[PDB]
């Protein structure tokens, strides 16, 4: 099985223990580590952070400890305007320039492949996404003629049915991608004012509409659209989504006034790292949706939907039972990487729990 793990560039700036650099990563934990995110300047792939070349070097040195480890560089991300992707892919000329710049860049910095994170392709982009993937892969096949191992090509894809129907030709891109990571953790819409879990595994007998917003549905749908199980990887979150309650009601349906207050280290309203959640739990009230198989917690007027060792192991077994290629984790820097916040004298408790299940067969 594959265990795809993302590492984010901006995590280096978090204060104190929250600060995470590539060398904190256990070389034997994941099978693939993806660095997020690369930028595109003058239609060419390029660095993002001022010290990226140094961090690229630090990450790729892990391969001197674990020779089987593969690394990829992801282009795009949520702070990358999708309009920019749309513009590059729409014109055969700009598209070709970008494609041509990738192999040399990856080779120079020691990466084994490219991960595409266009979030998200609209109805008018579907056509061009296919061309982009097809042509990128053709370039990689051609570059391998030089005697070096062929570069890998992957893509992170929405798990939302409407988003999938709208911007992706799944059957077509599946044949050219080495693997596809399903973003099965952004299910509760940032649009409404209700409490809800962002990464439920199952539908849950307690609600008719949005039977589409759960991991099981997204996986089944992808398989029906033509994506081979051996290329599908299920996304598992290492963070939680928080809300500020509008009333004393804490159960399903409870009204929301807005996102939860920022975590001390992550400082982003709406989300908390797993290590911050481990601290939050002290004095909190824990619950678990039996139908969806995921937990949530509450303290004061703060409501948090998250994943723990149990739910993560649960998703990993589901994935194996469906014979998928493996799991993808977002993200290493949000798990208890130091292993000092979540009790168990264990580094990367969430990611390790996933690895354990995958190692069972
Ligand atoms: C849950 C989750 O992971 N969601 C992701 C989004 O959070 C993510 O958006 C990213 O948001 C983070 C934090 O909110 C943001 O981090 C900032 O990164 C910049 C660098 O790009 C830092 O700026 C540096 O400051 C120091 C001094 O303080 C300078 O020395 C340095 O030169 C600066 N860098 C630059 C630009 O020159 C900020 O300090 C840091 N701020 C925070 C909040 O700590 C990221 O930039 C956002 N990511 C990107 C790629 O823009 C979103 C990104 O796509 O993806 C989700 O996964
Ligand atoms: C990711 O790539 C972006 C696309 O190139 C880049 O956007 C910006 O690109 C240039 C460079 O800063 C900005 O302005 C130009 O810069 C030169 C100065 O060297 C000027 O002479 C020229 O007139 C022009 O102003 C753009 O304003 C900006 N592009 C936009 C917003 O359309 C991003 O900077 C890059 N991201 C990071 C963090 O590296």
């Amino acid at each position: 099985y594959k265990l795809i793990c993302y590492y984010t560039s901006w995590s280096q700036y978090r204060e104190g223990d929250g600060s995470c650099f590539p060398d904190a990563i256990d070389p034997f934990l994941c099978t693939h580590v993806i660095y997020s995110f690369a930028n595109i300047s003058n239609n060419e792939i390029d660095t993002w952070e001022w010290n990226d070349v140094t961090l690229y070097d630090t990450l790729n040195t892990l391969k001197n400890r674990n020779p089987k480890l593969k690394t990829l560089l992801s282009v795009g991300g949520w702070n990358f305007g999708p309009e920019r992707f749309s513009k590059i892919a729409s014109k055969t000329q700009s598209r070709r320039t970008f494609i041509k710049s990738v192999p040399p860049f990856l080779r120079t910095h020691g990466f084994d492949g490219l991960d595409l994170a266009w979030l998200y392709p609209g109805r008018r982009d579907k056509r061009h996404l296919t061309a982009l993937v097809k042509e990128m892969k053709a370039e990689f096949a051609r570059e391998a003629q030089a005697g070096t191992e062929r570069l890998l090509l992957s893509a992170a894809v929405s798990a939302g049915k409407i988003a999938i129907d709208r911007g992706y030709d799944i059957a077509q891109i599946s044949r050219h991608l080495d693997f596809i990571s399903l973003l099965t953790y952004d299910f509760h819409g940032a649009w409404r004012q209700t409490v809800g879990h962002h990464s439920p595994l199952f539908r849950g007998n307690s609600d008719a509409s949005s039977r589409f917003s759960n991991a099981d549905y997204a996986v089944s749908y992808m398989l029906r659209l033509g994506a081979p199980a051996n290329k599908l990887v299920m996304g598992i979150p290492t963070f939680g989504r928080s809300f500020t309650l509008a009333s004393s009601k804490t159960d399903v349906g409870a009204p929301i006034s807005g996102p939860g207050i920022p975590g001390r280290f992550t400082k982003e309203k709406g989300i908390l790292a797993y290590y911050e959640i481990c601290d939050f739990l002290h004095g909190a009230t824990t619950h678990r949706f039996r139908d969806q198989q995921v937990p949530y917690a509450t303290k004061g007027n703060q409501w948090v939907a998250y994943d723990d060792q149990e739910s993560v192991k649960n998703k990993a077994r589901y994935l194996k039972n469906r014979q998928l290629a493996g799991a993808m984790v977002w993200a290493l820097d949000l798990d208890d990487f130091r292993g000092t916040f979540c009790g168990q004298n264990l580094t990367f408790p969430l990611t390790s729990a996933v690895k354990d299940v995958l190692a069972r067969v």
